[PDB]
């Protein structure tokens, strides 16, 4: 069995960003089930459990020592791996943290790791597997080193594909090739004439996905900005976007 | 008025710290006024306020931009700035962050600091106003760059001294000259048979006083071993812990 639950679907600056009165972050104010933390998820295969990124800030009341596998993480900025500073500290065995060989890390994580084991890195283009889950790790355009996942059963597959701006060609043909059933995409932005740089935009997931043609498409990693052009705009079939706390089977 | 609240009273690891089950690790999640988050305070003088360190999690659920005044941060520990990181994308005026001259700051504040202005470097011993408040950096002996801070008015005095192990010898002498009415402290570790290289014990605080003097002295910073022993041994007069949420007056 695969389940995957979206913990966080909002970048760095969040939903309600700090002190915005924008119609968004007014609304997530108001209504909390309107809140984005920062972009991150949970994998469960049969009984085993891998979390996706770090950037919460309350893992430690989620979760304890033991209660999960391992971390997977797609890249060192500080709103996908801030929640492993004050967890590192804690009681218990090693915890496993697979991850791109990025050999700065995040301030001080890889000198003083805690119980954090951060030796399981992994490299682009090579199965491996988190009890019995086939894991592919697929490059980002990014500007941190960044991977994306490709997720595999016998019969699913689901891609997570956060923090990236377009995909890199051989990415892209890999995931036009070994076609998600699911993907979680990176979509920061609404609909921009050029670029954007560092995340996608509404019009490049498009572009994306006329070339992949996963049959669900969930955006994540939603700028407030997004949000508002969302609450008077539709998206096409195919495309939902994700919120946090959402279950995918 | 002069008030101080301590907003946090614990270290990096936290009470409870992650899956302990230790005795002041259990009575935090059974009774949560226990509970110790990073080592932070708020400063109210009139009606300004200024927020020492940022540690905690929720400050953009407790504050809006300009419902303060200003940050003031000892040094650039993550358990004492990670919170401005959301923070720092947010919508408003500029926010002043004072604090030492440290030249990295913690990951990509100081490239991308967004609304945050990290330009209020401050220097030992010279003394700076916060809208009436005279504070005076004091330089701590920790693993990074790192001030305590003495707040003053009307000769009412409190110093701020987290994170430091033994005192440098002329903020010692500083601090016996300009005798605190109360000293807020980082004591982070039971009593040890010597002294700790980064964070004191209860015999290094002790130690410090007896040259300093102050009548009320705070302990904070505090790690889950300390709790243990705490909840078995009485502090000696004019010493007394910390704990989150607690006011102080002058
Ligand atoms: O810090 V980012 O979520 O704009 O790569
Ligand atoms: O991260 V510390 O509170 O031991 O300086
Ligand atoms: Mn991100
Ligand atoms: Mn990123
Ligand atoms: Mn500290
Ligand atoms: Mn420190
Ligand atoms: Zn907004
Ligand atoms: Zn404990």
């Amino acid at each position: 069995s695969l389940t995957l639950t979206l913990t966080g679907t909002g970048g760095a600056q969040g939903v309600p960003a700090w002190g915005c009165e924008c119609a968004a972050c007014a609304r997530a104010r108001r209504s909390p089930q309107y809140r984005r933390q920062p972009c991150s998820g949970v994998v469960k295969f049969n009984d085993a459990i891998t979390l996706i990124d770090a950037g919460l800030h309350d893992l430690a009341d989620r979760w304890s020592p033991g209660s999960f596998q391992q971390f997977l993480l797609t890249h060192y900025h500080m709103d996908h791996v801030q929640g492993l500073f004050p967890l590192r500290w804690g009681v218990g065995d090693p915890i496993p943290v697979y991850g791109p060989p990025d050999e700065q890390g995040c301030d001080d994580l890889f000198k003083h790791p805690g119980l954090l084991d951060f030796s399981h890195t992994v490299e682009p283009f090579v199965v491996f597997d988190l009890q019995g889950l086939q894991v592919t790790p697929l490059p980002l355009n990014h500007s941190k080193l960044t991977f994306g996942y490709l997720l595999e059963t016998a019969h699913s597959r689901v891609a997570w594909l956060s923090d990236t701006a377009g995909l890199p060609e051989k990415t892209l043909k890999f995931l036009r090739n070994n076609q998600p059933q699911v993907m979680v995409m990176d979509c920061s932005h609404p609909p921009r004439a050029d670029a954007p740089r560092n995340h996608c935009d509404l019009n490049t997931v498009l572009a994306l996905n006329q070339v992949i043609r996963s049959p669900r498409v969930i955006l994540t990693h939603i700028s407030h900005q997004f949000d508002a052009w969302l609450m008077e705009n539709a998206l096409p079939s195919g495309f939902e976007v994700g919120f946090d706390g959402m279950e995918i089977g």
